[PDB]
């Protein structure tokens, strides 16, 4: 799994032409992954081969099977110059000798920040990811921290970027890494970080709802929600615990295992835990979280109705316990008033 | 605290005229409390005095200082007939001026009032903006439709003041809403009452949920340990109200004047910090305390998520060691 | 500490004469301890020296400083024959002066002595008033009847002094009573020994039951935390006596001089307060402390009763929510 | 369920004639409940209709179905004046025109305090309630805080008062309320309070013995006595917990549910819990509490014999634990002596 | 069970001749127990009959069935003088009129200290006890605190002392008592104490391994090692708990119940707990303790392999818990830095 | 930090020559790290660059600052051919001077190096004395035999320095040893790595096992409470290394300079006291603290043994009371 790196002295110009090809719907084919990596290496590392080779992104990507082969051509200006010659790359070279204007360096991180907006709903598909990206474009452009060209905001262009991000593990990984590991930091980073944050457990909301509502760590032990203590659901809990432990091996990248297609995700499908999912969703909705789900609809409604009653019991009990501690205080204060009297 | 209950044979006629007077902005004065009680008694007890006298609503209403005084005028067809004749007089004049329609209008009216409960203690604007949002939710469902002239600012301001000034009306709706003839007037009132829990008690709620666990939240330990004591004293006053304690600010129940954030300023700021970190009212010397608490809590929640996942992974490591044991122990040697 | 054991062939004759001398108020002096031991060895071991030498009673009696010295005069028919001839002399004279009757008189006598144990450490009057009350209980049951001339003040004063001065007699009865030929002499002695637990140790008992729970009673927390340490040091001295620690005041076991309420005056008053609040010996600077502790404890016990009932009610509320869940989850929709 | 209230200006005279009719064995019939309420309203509220209507007693009695109708007749002196005319009340009016002397106001609370003495054993029956009332009469008259007329102390008079209290929910309730809710207070109140106190769990000693000896609340959880942890008894515990929770709805009045015949008492009968009752009574008697109970006699004796052994084990263990903590202290003090040496 | 005590004024001479008879392989027969007791009474109590009769050793030995009968003969010098005359004791008197030199008083406690060296492995048998005693002789003679005559160190002499100690309950008891109850003390005592210490749980290593590795006392409760929680092993734990409680009655002498043959030891045989023994030995060896043990060899190897993995999990977890507490500290310190800023 | 990896077709020939140079005491200089990595890659991955590039060993080695640089000279038969020609020169000269033998010599060599790990951080002598002891253990088992000229002081000093200076070699052996083609080179390396846990971290180990239980050991409570905080801060730096934290002193992982006993002098002495009491490096002002802690711990361990046995006995007393209950309750009366 080799991926091409283009190294020249006219990097900003070469990079914008890769964006130009992508934006025009030119199919880069089996050169797309290296076209995208060059952008990421240009944006975050100034095309410094030494600075990138020692970075955490390059070390993880090598842990995933990638090996890089740089194509030095420092005397090159146009993206066509670094495309190797072959009648296989000739159809690409044809479309590159066709179709914009030289742009700023900012366009590179403008482009990457635009891609990150598709991450929160990427695993759902074409429509949800684009409808959410447009929602975030308004938020950021209302914030006034960014403005995107209007020709980037048409359905036909945002469909291109969805497909580009969907097929690129490198592009998805780089954005997720930079978004989890923000440091001391432009606001291309803050958009990517906010996008990556909204992507946590995308395609893994069963994990999220169980962790938030069903399981809770204590000192010591991991306790079960009362509605779950039952023979049939207890085995789904055992299987969920096993499967969730498998994702833990990915570390900080575990909440993005569905986005990144990490090893161990087929065991964490909501179908594998029908009862545990319905109860967890029952309990989630009782607090006002989020909804696809009727063979388990009565299980979910019963869990919702029980959880409302249980939380109200917990609130009432917690108030009475404080009152009982206070009555004790008044007796001890009457005690100290009476013993010196 | 005497409150008048009207008993006639044309109760629905008199009740719709009480609603007619309210909607027209007639100030019922010290007769409003009994006008509203009459509506509630008709809707929930069908003007059965005996069924009401032994009811849990009459129990708490008498427990709150009220004594009921029936006016029995079976020879009456309209609301004006059962008003005492004593010249008072300004109310009796304004009544010269409106169709009865259905008994179902009574519970239409009561359900509309309940919509103002979730944000009543915040004030005029928030309560109406919240009620209007609920009108959209309920009218989408098609379980109710409210007359469009009820949805104007000048009409919703009248209903806000009526609910705000009437303890009987607020309590009856809240009572019927905590413990559930199950129509969708009831489900609307129930959903409204549910959203009203801890309205005007946001310091108590966040402290109960996040600060007191009874162990103290880390931000409170180091910071304030005595402010927890003062908070504990004040909150205990509300406990006597039972299941109605989450509504002590809305219902103005005996013991709320003890709950001032001034007695516990730092605990209030820290708790509000922690609330907003989970997705949630003022201060100046304690504003940086609130910013620091929010920023610490988001860091703490991120740490706990990691711990929870690592705890599950280690429990799984332990399970695999024990399961390998039961397999390995049964291995057959020769 | 040498103590004489008499071995003859007429043991029952000599034993009844030892009882005859005691009941007649003859001061046996430094021969009393062995006179009483001889009785106990006859009743519980049938004067079998070997059966006694290896017994748990001889183990603890030697563990307490005693060494036994047998006097073997098989040519003796009466108690006077086995008394050494050394002129002492005042005892030998007073014996000129009374029927043997049954061997069952021996355990009649021992059972009578045990009745003085429950209040022996309180003193002459309380111990006799308690013994007399037990005589009524046992003679009603008809399991025993005591000779009426044993029930006079002048006779019960003699037996009180005999039990009070004799460590061997007190221990033997207490030993046989903790760990149980099961006649009703044994059940009388057992019931007497049971009522003797913590006789003269009422501060220890109430503290152990109510103050140390190991958490501290609220009245002790705020008040004294160091007096608990001194109480803990003193009580530890008694622990070496094992199952006999509740009898350290009665038996005067090594370590009781460390248990002075002066080292823990406040803890003593508070514990006595708490005892009497549950239905139960002196002080002046600490009398209001005892009145306050009693008054607080009755309030605390009333609160706990309420809490216990409310806790059960809430557990039941939780059960109904879960049971409704298992019913509601199985509802069939179409 | 309407009950009559007599309001005049000669209340103390009217009240003493009601007592006069009761004491003479005149059957007041369906006027007895209102005859008794007038006494209670006179004693505690000075016949102030406004002061009574706003009281906690009137609000509870209305919660129980009662509605009052005052009979104003302020120009009346004799009890006959406020009896309405009818040949149904004529037989009562006959006996009222027959049979004492005008007495003090104190007689009213003298009478009520006398009635309260029958509460501790009312639910047991005629003999036990009277034998206990006589026992308390001696205690209070020995205390010298009260003296009762000797003609009140005959069997035929105390049988009348037993029947009067037994049939009157209002009289039983008023005394129990005033006895639980004493405030800052004559000693008619202290007699009634001491009587009401001795009435707690009258007819509910299974509840008392279980609460005191079998169950105990902690932080947190309600623990079972070891002798009870067993399959058969565990279900009686579940049923006892359910039934006891039903009485909790009566609040401060729950210990008097058998005396007051409150809704939920048929579920708390000792027959429903044969094993739990025998073990609890076993454990109670081992500490010296109180005894009707042989199909479960060996269960009770075994529980008594086990509890004696268990408490002695607990006492012995608690002494050794303190000794072990102390040996640790001596080692740490030897430690601090040696580290500076 | 009577045992003879010789009391003269020439005790040190009489005692050394008893040692002389023992060392020469003279069979003292049914006089051996009293020959040995005289030595112990001479060494620890200066032949003070009063000082010994009141000692804890005499009181325990009487608790075990022994009764002493002194043979006064203060005008005697040779051991033969205090042997009573009878053709049954004549064969002994013959060998005593045959076979060393008058020696010091030290020889008495030299002899007793030599005997104690056989205790650590006495219950195993002839070879192990002698091979260990020789190992300790080197340790002490290397320490230079003692030196033993070379003619005591031959196989034929150490076999004599093994048989002497093995048959003598009194000699075994006295040494064990003095070794547990050392006070403020020569170094004959420190050798005997070190020997008695090495004898703790000799013939009871199943008890030791279970107590050290399988069970642990807490506040409060005695917890089971995870590998043991299983149905079959749980019953062996119940039986082990019962049997171990039976030995507890011997107090401070319970670790020596196999050496002293105390009542209750047949219930604590490793055969009675095959699974519990294998798991305990598995867990012991994982920490490096001590090994006779293949029907349960795979159970033992599996326990060893599991325990290594479990301890490493516990070490790793304990490090992470400390790290998590520390991250919390840094957040609270950032908190206090920010709230005043 | 560039490190060279050699890829030829005669890898075993070049690898044995790297071993030949090391054993002959040739200083490879800044080429040693890649000489040793080449050996490890051949043994564990058969010189498969792709299999290595994606391996967990390359992951952590890059995570530690290393970047690999392959030298591809397939036209090479000996180690001299793949050394760069740049005149450095002193190494290239010394190579003029040794049989290849088997590929199994490679894992013979690696297994020999692992034997120095358990005491490497102690120094030259202890590490060799420990390695020699392991040679006896393994050669008795007959699972390996090492060439006798490898067992001389002058040769084992060379291997000590090679392992001590090479992070790559130490890590690879430790990595393969924690998580286990299962030959006995692996079991030797595993047993060596196991004995290396907390080598140079004996304060941490004893504190973790005996002092932090998270409750504090009694000797630490009274004494020092702040030194625990400093110890907790320092130990947390190591936690980032995961399963490799017990090897932070051996591997010199980022965070060990924070673990100085000077920051926690008393806690170090007390823990070392407690360790030796269980059967286990310097100080002067804290030597009596270590003697006192050892003497207290042996007393404490003796007390706990007694408590554990008494706890079991009392649990048994309780069981017999309950079992007698279930027997006695079923007794049949007439």
């Amino acid at each position: 799994k080799k991926v091409i790196l283009f190294d020249t002295n006219h990097q900003v110009s070469i990079c914008n032409q890769i964006i130009d090809a992508i934006n025009s719907g030119i199919d880069l084919g089996d050169l797309l992954e290296g076209g995208l990596l060059t952008l990421c290496v240009e944006h975050y590392y100034n095309s410094d081969k030494d600075k990138f080779n020692t970075s955490p992104i390059a070390k993880y990507l090598r842990d995933a099977g990638y090996e890089f082969d740089v194509i030095k051509n420092a005397d090159a200006t146009r993206f066509l110059d670094v495309i190797p010659n072959e009648p296989h790359y000739s159809p690409l070279i044809l479309a590159l000798k066709t179709l914009s204007t030289e742009s700023q360096r900012g366009r590179i991180g403008l482009f990457l920040s635009f891609c990150s907006l598709f991450l929160p709903k990427l695993v759902v598909g074409d429509r949800a990811s684009i409808e959410k990206a447009l929602r975030q474009v308004t938020v950021h452009q209302e914030q006034g921290i960014v403005t995107y060209p209007n020709h980037w905001l048409t359905t036909g262009h945002m469909k291109v970027i969805f497909g580009i991000l969907r097929s690129s593990f490198i592009l998805k990984f780089v954005l997720i890494h930079q978004g989890v590991n923000l440091v001391t930091h432009d606001a291309y980073d803050s958009i990517i970080s906010n996008s990556v944050g909204q992507t946590r457990f995308s395609g893994l909301l069963i994990v999220k709802t169980v962790l938030e509502f069903i399981l809770q760590k204590t000192d010591s032990g991991v306790t079960l929600h009362p509605l779950v203590r039952t023979s049939k659901v207890k085995n789904e809990v055992a299987s969920f615990k096993q499967a969730l432990s498998n994702l833990a091996r990915h570390g900080e990248y575990a909440p993005f295992a569905r986005v990144l297609n990490l090893s161990g995700i087929n065991n964490l499908e909501h179908g594998l835990y029908p009862q545990l999912s319905a109860i967890a969703l029952g309990v989630a909705t009782a607090h006002g979280s989020t909804l696809v789900n009727e063979q388990y609809q009565q299980l979910r409604e019963a869990a919702h109705d029980a959880e409302v009653k249980l939380q109200r019991r917990h609130e009432h009990q917690e108030i009475q316990a404080i009152a009982e501690d206070d009555e004790e205080r008044k007796i001890l204060e009457q005690f100290h008033l009476q013993k010196t009297e």
